[PDB]
């Protein structure tokens, strides 16, 4: 078997401070209404707080501006869930993450956004490859997205449009 939820000692301190987003996408186009989508974020650095959560800042298309969202993440004592509590979003889920190569988590605020579940596979991979896609066609395109989004490694290494 291959793990199939965070992994246990999935310490998000062990993917601080690179991501990049192989692809991010919705479970009901309702997490990703909106032509940029507000949880359709491709991530440019973590900043892990000294240890208690990890600080993770990344870019947001906006029609023609970069928006950026916060991501504040502490599952309790802080290994894979995270609440972070702004744009909608209080409970983060990584299923994977450097333990692998590729991670995997999505946005979502419990009241009744299970629907609005996003998950987001940042990658690292042994190459800013399709590798985290192709382990997305299992990691969060291990499912039937319904709204699903992907990029090329390329422009992974350029922030937002420049």
């Amino acid at each position: 078997a291959y793990v199939t939820q965070t992994m246990k000692g999935l310490d998000i301190q062990k993917v601080a401070g690179t991501w990049y987003s192989l692809a991010m996408a919705a479970s009901d186009i309702s997490l990703l209404d909106a032509q940029s989508a507000p949880l359709r974020v491709y991530v440019e650095e973590l900043k892990p707080t000294p240890e208690g959560d990890l600080e993770i800042l990344l870019q947001k298309w906006e029609n023609d501006e970069c928006a950026q969202k916060k991501i504040i993440a502490e599952k309790t004592k802080i290994p894979a869930v995270f609440k972070i509590d702004a744009l909608n979003e209080n409970k983060v889920l990584v299923l994977d993450t450097d333990y692998k190569k590729y991670l995997l988590f999505c946005m979502e605020n419990s009241a009744e956004p299970e629907q609005s579940l996003v998950c987001q596979c940042l990658v690292r991979t042994p190459e800013v490859d399709d590798e985290a896609l192709e382990k997305f066609d299992k990691a969060l395109k291990a499912l039937p997205m319904h709204i699903r989004l992907s990029f090329n490694p390329t422009q992974l290494e350029e922030q937002c449009h420049i």
